[PDB]
């Protein structure tokens, strides 16, 4: 049945047909919704994957059934015969790529989704090729500050011994500590991985913002430490553009958000390491984190700075120092001319890219949960936007931590 | 379905165990390919649909006096049948009654205050037979609840329906509100939102003082009737102005609001059994009114006018001016409640509460449903505990439910 979606600020209606398109399951039933639940081969199973695949995309190339079409499914059904997988065209690669963000309903930014520069690491065999192809990404996507979307594509999954894994979740991250006092130096979300990392050589420089190294793991075997160039690692203070004692807090972030632990299915084929990277929206840096209790959890210093009435909640204080800190990250990375998006901005986009979808797609798979901004959410669109999650394929899954399977 | 379903909490690493939705009813709109999570809104019951609605009511309350295959609740069992064999229909005893609709509220998944949930006043109207008498009803309603300021929970509940032609509604979709007024201009003066039930006021006779905050009166259904005004006095509800604790310009901006927050539109099912008029009413959480009443575009929209007095710049949205301003409009409605002592919670408090809540239910019922979307506060999201915390969805019974609007449906005298 074709399903419509309002908007209640806007009475908006559209109408939604893509949904009819998938097969994954969501999670929830007809009698228990799991929307706010994080995480809800064969040569048999493959064919049809790859199948369906091939077809939408000899479908979105408006050549579909053609001679090219037909040759290519039976090329694909033969090497899955005689080699129990097969091996994506560059143009499909490319187009499965684009797609998996575009079908990915959680993120935000995907109007940009057709402006994805693929980078093909298909041919890497160890973790010396894996990390000087991260390297060109990261040099490539940072742009002097100009950011650029991109992904890199390392092997296929083959029998699951032989997974390629970036161990990083992010490509850059700071370390965190844990300090025999209790607390915690550095970023709280990465006090284990900064712990593998010591574990394995790494001498940590113990400070507030120490760039982590590259813990790679290519084709099955154990993960291996790199240091990027500092010279390619972008940072930006935080400053404050009125708070003139907000750059004395010691605060600074790195420009390029780069998801390195992901697993990007196309056709059936699972790609085990797919780092990819965009840019910021401040929120992301601002409000969790600096704010979340498990991260660096400053906004007790920047009331205290402000001399904020910190002594009952409803007093807000913690909301007056939300807002300044997102304040001052939008204006120290628009100071310095690195590319970030505010999140007014950012989720008026969707909504722009919402209606392209419906339009020429029929659908957009959306995730409110994630989609509305952590802060101010119902002054912006989104709040008021219903939405439709369903999955799509070509898309980004989780996978398990590589630390819990890896057998050394 | 699978017997135990967990729920993570994020920031504290908490995981709880949910096996109450196994008693989930009716549908959530849901199925295994598509997600309706943020869809707002995803001629009588038979006598055979009836009897097992009946009995499985019937088996959980007494389950809950703990006098479950007892000889009064077999008694009660036989007593409902036979009045549904040969009525179509059966009364609810008192305790009944009470237990149905504080259970009602302990499974509306979309609300963060039902930590409060079994301290509800329920006043039995069933007695009611005219307008003027919902009237009254309504107005001994608003005058326990707003008790001076210090607010309690309560609700009135009217005959059930019988037959669908001689339900009891109230056309208010709460019972104190501020009327809007489409100008020809286009421009709308008072409460945006409210435009449409205030035309209907006016065209049922309603002489409107057309004001920036003039209460609309009461339009009551009894029986099936053409519905009919009342005025409630004005000396029932209870108005706050809002001023600001730094910004005193903020009283020149001439800012009121109502405090009780009482919901007359829903539809309260008890074992089958449909009470379509149960308006019911609790205390405000702040950002009911200071995020959503005030700074929605199509509300009050005042953000604009805040920000201008505040002299921030708004050419950028990265100068962050309408987050700015509205928390010094959450700052003001939080400030102006207390200093009225008037109840009124803050958005961290209800989460912190409603968390708590969560996990004693968990505990103490085997889960507890609830709805992120809703329960998420539309400002500062992320800093508030119930953000982090995963939960389960699922519609238990007794229940509120929405139902249509009662001008769409009522056939005309
Ligand atoms: C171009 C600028 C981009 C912006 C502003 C943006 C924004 C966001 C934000 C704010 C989130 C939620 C983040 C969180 O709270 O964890 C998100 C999620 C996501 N983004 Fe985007 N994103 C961008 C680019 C990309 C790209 C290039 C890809 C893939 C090629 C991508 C794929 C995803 C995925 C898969 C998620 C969900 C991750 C998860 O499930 O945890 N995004 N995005
Ligand atoms: C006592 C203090 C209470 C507080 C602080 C509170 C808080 C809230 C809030 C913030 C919402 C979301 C409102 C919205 O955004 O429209 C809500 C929804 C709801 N509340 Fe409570 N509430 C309280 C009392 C009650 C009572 C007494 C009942 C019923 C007996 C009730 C039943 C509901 C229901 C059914 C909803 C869903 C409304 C809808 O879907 O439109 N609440 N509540
Ligand atoms: C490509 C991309 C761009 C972007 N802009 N975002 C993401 C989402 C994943 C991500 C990466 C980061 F490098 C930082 C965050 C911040 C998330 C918030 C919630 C918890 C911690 N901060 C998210 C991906
Ligand atoms: C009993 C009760 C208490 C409370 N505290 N809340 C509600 C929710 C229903 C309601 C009634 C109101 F009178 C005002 C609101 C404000 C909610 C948002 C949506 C529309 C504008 N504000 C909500 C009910
Ligand atoms: C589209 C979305 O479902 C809609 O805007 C919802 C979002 N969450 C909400 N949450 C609450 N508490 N109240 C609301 O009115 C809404 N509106
Ligand atoms: C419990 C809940 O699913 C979890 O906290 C989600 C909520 N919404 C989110 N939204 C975004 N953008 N990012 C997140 O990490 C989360 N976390
Ligand atoms: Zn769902």
């Amino acid at each position: 049945r074709f399903l419509k979606v309002k908007n209640w600020e806007t009475e908006v209606v559209l109408t939604d047909t893509l949904h009819l398109k998938s097969t994954l399951e969501t999670g929830c039933t007809e009698y228990i919704c799991m929307g706010s639940i994080m995480h809800p081969a064969t040569k048999d199973q493959l064919f049809p994957l790859a199948k369906e695949f091939i077809d939408q995309y000899y479908s979105s190339i408006k050549r579909f059934g053609s001679k090219a079409h037909m040759e290519r499914l039976e090329e694909v059904n033969k090497e899955i015969d005689t080699t129990s997988t097969y091996q994506l065209k560059d143009t499909e690669l490319i187009y499965g790529a684009k797609h998996a963000w575009r079908n990915a309903s959680r993120c935000v930014g995907r109007i940009q989704w057709s402006k994805l520069q693929v980078f093909d690491a298909r041919d890497c065999t160890t973790a010396h090729g894996m990390f000087n192809y991260i390297c060109n990404h990261v040099k490539y996507a940072t742009n002097k500050g100009n950011l650029r979307s991109a992904i890199t594509i390392f092997p296929q999954r083959t029998d699951g011994k032989h997974d390629f894994r970036v161990w990083n979740s992010q490509l850059i991250r700071y370390a965190g500590y844990k300090q025999p006092d209790g607390s915690t130096l550095g970023d709280p979300a990465n006090v284990q991985f900064t712990e593998i990392c010591i574990q394995q050589g790494w001498k940590p420089p113990r400070g507030r913002f120490d760039v982590l190294p590259l813990l790679l793991q290519a084709n099955g075997n154990d993960p291996e430490l790199f240091q990027i160039p500092p010279e390619l690692v972008l940072e930006v203070p935080i400053r404050h553009p009125k708070f003139e004692w907000f750059k004395d807090l010691g605060l600074k972030w790195y420009g390029l958000p780069a998801v390195s632990n992901m697993l990007l299915e196309i056709g059936g084929l699972e790609f085990s390491a797919c780092p990819f990277s965009g840019w910021y929206m401040g929120t992301e840096i601002g409000v969790r984190d600096y704010c979340d209790n498990s991260r660096y959890n400053i906004l007790e210093e920047v009331a205290k700075k402000m001399n904020l009435d910190m002594r009952k909640t409803s007093s807000l204080w913690k909301d007056q120092a939300l807002v300044e800190i997102n304040i001052a990250v939008l204006y120290s990375f628009q100071s310095d001319k690195v590319t970030i998006v505010d999140h007014h901005s950012a989720t008026e986009s969707f909504i722009k890219h919402m209606e392209n979808e419906y339009r020429c797609r029929g659908g957009c798979p959306a995730d409110w949960v994630w989609i509305v901004p952590p802060m101010s959410g119902s002054i912006t669109p989104v709040f008021h936007q219903e939405m439709l999650n369903y999955r799509l394929t070509p898309s980004f899954e989780y996978q398990p931590d590589p630390w819990n399977t890896h057998v050394w």
